[PDB]
């Protein structure tokens, strides 16, 4: 006889995805809690709030119905209607309905942006510290990355001049992410001002992921939309999963100019078609409601632990946004993160995850009890 | 904007649908038999597990793949309909069936490798191939061969970047089942010549015949096999946007990257209401699926009209002459009936009638048909 034997590939665009460098430290933190730990889980991504009762009252109401059936795949009329109304008041801009695509969380958004701004090879410029999904997404998409650095000495502000520094002609798009995730800041005025004129002058797009925008504790930030006229050269990234936490829900959205919407509606339609009918009512309701008792408790929790890890020592940027302080490590971060873990029961996220070295992630998306349970651990920890 | 958006083939069908919505602000008494979607409300059972869900206020991220317990559910109906033991970690959860297919491009094709389908085509799937990077071989298939694919034209399409075969049966647009041997041979077919098969299943449950083979009825093991279903058309909750892959491990972890990357994990809710779904007959909805099936096919064959009896789905893809655009934008604005033209599918003179609406209008629709045909 004769044996022949078969290879079963994947696409080699799945291999030049970062591994994860967080997976472990989750199943570590997952194991010790069924083994009767007390584990304070401060690694979170999401608002520890529910779904605001009136939102929870208008899909029930919708559900009750039972007519759960397909829709327009770039979001309802009026859900559409009602985002462009929201951010065309707050930003003083006229905004169609038909510049508006609602998509599966603010994730699917970026996704979408890249399938249809990005030819094979093209190049996005994104700022370090970074949120761990665009890369993947870009890398999905046919497109290069050009990672460009911030510093703490520089509280993380991406500087302008060493980013024209960097443009060529393959460069398609620089991605901000302000408020910023892992490091809670909020990039300056000048800077976007300065990204603005240099997106008309070099041709390219800024694509804009302003998730966090109402979780701030400050009245300096700056949305892109507060410095830009016009969607010629600007995607707007937001959605419902922070403001209001509802990251269950999956509904977020993308404004630009008709033409890329149209792109990207194109996109929306193939892919996963519309979304979730009962989510598009829900946030249609959630542009109503007010999660200003949400914002000043995540305030009162971040002015909280600024003040106790300055007291301990520790050194960070204190953030002016998002649920998220980044601070400096001694060491290799993985393992400060694997020892105060497995020691304290504390759960932290790697810097390394976000490509900087040396640096850890605190949510505080809990209470101040439990803050101030971890924070004591982690001072301990600090004093060995 | 990319390339490959402009790649993507225009639309047949969107002069079509403005029409339809402008004669219905006229007041038109429209039926419109485009649905791609049943008439059915989301089961009760269903939506009272939502809404008890939903009251605990609690809507927050999961597991990207899908919750453990909706995995395991899948896995042990799926498993237990084709005598096979699915592991939870082979199976991953998505914004309908449509994102499992977009997954599993994704997952599996490099730039430039090539995916063969068959025509009558189903509009989205060469718009998510070329998204994905790959290219497409169309196989035509005929009336005449009650659409059944040959063998041989797909061995003759096969080079080196061919990744796939992608099977759609029961058929979106024709209603065919695909047969037994057919599948077979492509099985043997896709070990001789190393590619996956990728079998779209949505409509399994919408049969009228005994004569349903899955390809998990054919195939031992999933290292080629990439299985696709959804509750979508079997439980008419089109718009919860919930589907499912089923395949080797490999090829779920590859897939579940790409849903992680992407969209992340799905609405929580729909998961909740999914699981549910499972337990969920939907037999009432088949029996009246099947009674239209047979009314519409009796009534069409007595007028003269050729096509092939649907052995599953809710469409009927009936021989035009002329040019099918042209047929249905004539049909609609006289008639007031809206079919959807076999060019969408790249199989021109014919058209694709829906019977997911009462008897009663599809009795009067196929009136209006009847008189539009002898003029
Ligand atoms: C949470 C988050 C998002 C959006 O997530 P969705 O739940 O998909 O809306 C986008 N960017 C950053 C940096 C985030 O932290
Ligand atoms: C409706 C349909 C699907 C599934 O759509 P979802 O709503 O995304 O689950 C898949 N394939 C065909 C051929 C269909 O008609």
């Amino acid at each position: 006889k004769i044996h022949h034997h078969h290879h079963h590939m994947v696409s080699r665009r799945i291999s030049e995805i970062p591994i994860s460098k967080t997976m472990e430290l989750d199943a570590k933190a997952k194991a010790l809690i069924k083994k009767g730990e007390d584990v304070i889980n401060l690694t979170a991504g999401e608002p520890d709030f529910p779904t605001p009762e009136p939102v929870v009252e208008e899909a029930v109401r919708f559900l009750q119905k039972g007519e759960v059936k397909y829709t327009d795949p770039r979001g309802i009329y009026e859900l559409r209607e009602g985002i462009a109304k929201r951010i065309g008041e707050r930003y003083k801009k006229d905004i169609s309905p038909d510049q508006v695509v609602v998509t599966n969380g603010a994730k699917q958004a970026l996704f979408n942006a890249f399938m249809a701004l990005l030819d094979p090879g093209d190049e996005v410029i994104v700022f370090s510290p970074v949120w761990v999904s665009y890369i993947p997404q870009i890398i999905l998409a046919g497109g290069t990355v050009n990672v460009v650095e911030t510093f703490m000495s520089k509280n993380f502000q991406p500087s302008l001049e060493e980013v024209e520094g960097l443009l060529v002609g393959k460069t398609k798009a620089v991605l901000i992410n302000s408020p910023n995730n892992p490091t809670g800041v909020v990039y300056r005025r000048e800077f976007l001002e300065g990204l603005v004129r240099l997106a008309k002058k070099r041709n390219f797009y800024i694509i804009s992921d302003e998730v966090y925008d109402s979780l701030v504790y400050t009245d300096e930030f700056t949305s892109i939309l507060d410095v830009s006229e016009g969607f010629d050269r600007i995607v707007y990234i937001n959605g419902f999963s922070k403001s209001h936490s509802m990251t269950g829900w999956r509904v977020g959205y993308l404004i630009s100019s008709e033409k890329v919407a149209t792109a990207v509606s194109k996109i929306q339609s193939h892919t996963t078609s519309c979304i979730n009918t009962v989510a598009q009512y829900a946030a249609l309701k959630a542009l109503e409601v007010d999660n200003s008792y949400m914002v000043q408790t995540f305030k009162e929790r971040k002015n909280f632990v600024v003040e106790r890890l300055k007291k301990m020592g520790v050194k960070f940027v204190e953030p002016e946004g998002a649920f998220y302080l980044f601070f400096k490590v001694r060491g290799d971060d993985v393992k400060f993160c694997e020892r105060l873990l497995e020691e304290k029961k504390v759960a932290l996220v790697p810097g390394s995850a976000f490509l900087k070295p040396g640096f850890v992630r605190l949510s505080f998306a809990t209470s101040i009890e439990r803050l101030t349970e971890a924070l004591d651990r982690i001072e301990d920890f600090l004093n060995s």
